[PDB]
């Protein structure tokens, strides 16, 4: 069972389809309307069912044109409140009914961020976006909020007429709202069954530009041009992904560039990937995030984790595919560079969590744990590490990609656990079971800390990063004069980032070293978000007071948790900025994304 859902499990009943009809009210910061769920009984004599909700106001439940009895249970913290519905007529196995629930969301829905005009690029219109993963869909509409159930959907969304709605679905037309000529209805259809965490909505002053045969970029007008350039590799990435994963089944692959407060680098919403504007480096250097979101169209969206305990299936295989796309575009040495970078990231996470911490396990027990609190790079990189280790063990990339494609084919449109994956692994590689039995499965899947084996990594592109990092770490005062801008001349932006990543691992450095770095490399001028992030962390942890306003600024002017959370932690750990960190958080709290607010608050112990 899914310990994160309070709804009837899939073994009792299954939602087949959602029809959503709602209106977006910016003045009230509410979504209001009806969720019509087509539900199929999996049991004989079914007389009631339970749905997940969180901070939803229920007006009525209608079945067969009549109002029916329902009750809301006690709130169970982050899980929300179970909604039990008494069915008018007992259902047979496989019998389907339609249950139409009239509801309204709370302004504090953890699924939604409502932005005032002053929080947008254009400063004229408000903006709304959703983020349902893992378990926030219940904060938008009543549903079986579990990835074990996959449904198709249709929607009509009424918005002020000067604004545009988009969803994780194929755009199916727009018309004036016949109930209100100040409004427009946008229509949507998602014909491929999906888990409900992939339901998504944005409403705002959006413009679009075409960047490939099946891709429009959407954003506020101010970001469209930069976005179209930054993500121009999208179609070639899709073509490579199709070669590795099989047919792209989703029709459209559009991109939405969100305002700065979007909490993740991206979110793989079907037909409409959501991305952070911190990707806009000016040189396409952060495009691996697009590769990653594209790869989710197979691993995650087609083959889905059955519960959140098995989230590594989603993330590990997606990083694996992502690195193959990047490897095809830029070479195998680059795939290895990124892979080795990912091992370093895993080192950080384990060091930070503690090597006995339950959240360093590949498969976790999320019973009574808020998945938002458990989220980290561990399922990404430990997942990737396992697959890359298996790749090397089992005969190399070409062979392991054969498994990958077969795995996607096998489990498409289904939800699976680590058991299912392991069973199919053993089935596909039955001719190599002897090899497979040398894998320490208990350690890999269920033990905390670093993996029992480190894969083999090509070092070619990483050597120069390590060389320069070590020069700085081993430098004494009388050596600082030897550094100059020519040191970076043969480094790509990826290599500069990794140089900073390597050096940050040994932080603090002496304040004199860090001042010299700025003097010769002018890292303060770099706008690449990844590089700037690591540089500012390096400065704060090395106790450079001058970096305080820059770190505070980066932490608050964007909201990607990858950056914001460690920036606030570093600022709180520096005695000179500690009070500033806490105060700044308290001042920005109200206008932050609700999940980010909560997590930063936890991090700051406030
Ligand atoms: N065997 C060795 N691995 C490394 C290494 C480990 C992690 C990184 O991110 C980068 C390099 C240095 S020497
Ligand atoms: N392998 C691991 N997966 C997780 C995890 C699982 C589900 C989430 O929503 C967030 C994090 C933590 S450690
Ligand atoms: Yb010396
Ligand atoms: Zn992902």
């Amino acid at each position: 069972v899914d310990t994160c859902s309070l709804a009837s499990p899939a073994s009792v009943c299954r939602t087949k389809h959602l029809h959503l009809r709602c209106s977006v009210d910016f003045t009230r910061r509410t979504l209001t309307g009806t969720a019509a769920l087509t539900v199929q009984s999996q049991e004989d004599n079914l007389r009631s069912l339970v749905l997940d909700t969180k901070d939803l106001t229920i007006e009525k439940v209608v079945i067969n044109g009549q109002e029916v009895k329902y009750a809301l249970g006690e709130r169970q913290s982050y899980k929300g409140s179970p909604m039990e519905i008494s069915l008018p007529i007992a259902l047979s196995k496989n019998q389907e009914i339609v249950i139409e629930i009239s509801f309204e969301t709370s302004p504090k829905s953890s699924a939604l961020q409502w932005l005032t005009p002053e929080q947008t690029s254009g400063k004229e219109h408000p903006y709304l976006f959703s983020q349902c993963q893992a378990i926030h869909c219940r904060a938008i509409l009543p549903c079986q909020d579990t990835p074990s159930v996959k449904l198709t959907y249709t929607a009509e969304v009424s918005v002020p007429k000067e604004l545009v709605a988009l969803m994780s679905a194929i755009r199916d037309g727009e018309t004036p709202d016949p109930e209100d000529p100040s409004r427009k209805i946008y229509k949507f259809i998602q014909k491929v069954p999906i888990p409900c965490y992939l339901i998504a909505l944005v409403v705002g002053a959006l413009e679009s530009r075409q960047i490939g045969p099946r891709t429009l970029v959407w954003s506020e007008k101010e970001q469209v041009e930069k976005s179209a350039y930054e993500f121009s590799e999208t179609e070639s990435m899709l073509k490579i992904a199709e070669d590795l994963g099989g047919p792209y089944v989703w029709g459209q692959y559009d991109l939405l560039v969100l305002p700065p407060s979007f909490p993740y680098g991206g979110m793989e919403n079907p037909c409409l990937t959501f991305v952070t504007p911190t990707l806009l480096a000016g040189d396409k250097s952060l495009s691996n995030v697009i590769a990653h979101e594209i790869s989710h169209s197979w691993t995650g969206n087609l083959v889905t984790n059955k519960t959140w305990d098995h989230f590594w299936l989603n993330e590990g295989h997606t990083v694996y595919l992502e690195r193959h796309i990047c490897g095809r575009l830029f070479g195998e040495k680059f795939r290895h560079f990124n892979a080795l970078g990912g091992w370093g990231e895993l080192q950080n996470s384990v060091k930070t969590f503690g090597e006995t911490h339950p959240f360093t396990k590949l498969v976790v027990d999320l019973t009574d744990i808020d998945p938002d609190v458990a989220y980290s790079s561990v399922p990404y990189e430990k997942g990737f590490a396992l697959l890359f280790y298996l790749e090397q063990l089992l005969g190399g990339p070409e062979i392991f990609l054969g498994f990958l494609k077969a795995y996607v084919e096998k489990f498409s449109y289904k939800s699976i656990t680590t058991d299912d994956w392991k069973d199919f692994l053993y089935s596909y590689f039955k001719d190599k079971v002897d090899v497979l039995n040398q894998v320490d499965w208990n350690a890999w899947l269920y033990s905390p800390g670093l993996p029992p084996i480190k894969p083999n990594y090509d070092m070619t592109l990483t050597n120069a990063c390590i060389a320069l990092s070590q020069r700085w770490i081993t430098a004494k005062e009388d050596d600082l004069n030897s550094f100059n801008a020519t040191d970076l001349k043969d480094l790509s932006s990826h290599q500069l980032n990794e140089f900073l990543a390597q050096t940050l691992q040994r932080a603090p450095l002496p304040l004199g070293h860090i001042k010299r770095m700025q003097e010769v490399y002018n890292f303060n001028a770099i706008n690449n978000s990844e590089i700037r992030f690591r540089w500012l962390r390096l400065c704060i942890q090395s106790k450079w007071e001058d970096a305080i306003p820059l770190a505070l600024k980066m932490a608050t002017e964007q909201g990607r948790m990858k950056f914001t959370r460690p920036l606030f932690k570093d600022l709180a750990a520096f005695d000179k900025s500690h009070d500033q960190a806490v105060r700044t958080y308290q001042e920005h709290k109200a206008s932050m994304h609700p999940v980010t607010a909560m997590l930063v608050g936890k991090d700051l112990k406030v």
